[PDB]
């Protein structure tokens, strides 16, 4: 399970989700949104092994190429697979409008 | 455009599809397949920048997490969105049997 309940326990560093909060101004520096100030973006860093929920096919063949070749960083690459909206609040020229961006957040990674 | 058409050129680092030649036994070692010994099995190295053909939303907002801030490894991840069958020859017992793996090749990558 490489979803941000299995990751949001014990550490790992392969395809697991990892806590990513975004302060839209802080770390985005975004201007066409005000509120809220960020949200739990989360996301997913490392590679997988081969058993790691393979996606693709490729994902199982090249996760043994790098897993059978020490010192190569061609691994897969674990991405956030199901998303999540965003609830915020902009400004379009003088009228306030709160929005909800789509797959504006994490709910589980993989590895494409 | 992110495929093996465009990163097969000149160099790159972002997300660029790169030759990823895997030779069956050599890398993977593979020996339920007899043939082929391998095939272009290609791949994606590097995240992405913003306008990199954002997937999910979450794929220009993380773009810009990351090229904010200097020394984050959370950026995107290029992953193979299409693939490619690959046709083989394996053995099951004793009578052998070609078929045509599938998704065990890349011929696009993009940002997850």
């Amino acid at each position: 399970a490489l979803d941000t309940n299995y990751c949001f326990s014990s550490t790992e560093k392969n395809c697991c989700v990892r806590q990513l909060y975004i302060d839209f101004r802080k770390d985005l520096g975004w201007k066409w949104i005000h509120e809220p100030k960020g949200y739990h973006a989360n996301f997913c860093l490392g590679p997988c092994p081969y058993i790691w929920s393979l996606d693709t096919q490729y994902s199982k063949v090249l996760a043994l190429y790098n897993q059978h070749n020490p010192g190569a960083s061609a691994a897969p690459c674990c991405v956030p697979q199901a998303l999540e909206p965003l609830p915020i609040v902009y400004y379009v020229g003088r009228k306030p409008k709160v929005e909800q961006l789509s797959n504006m957040i994490v709910r589980s990674c993989k590895c494409s």
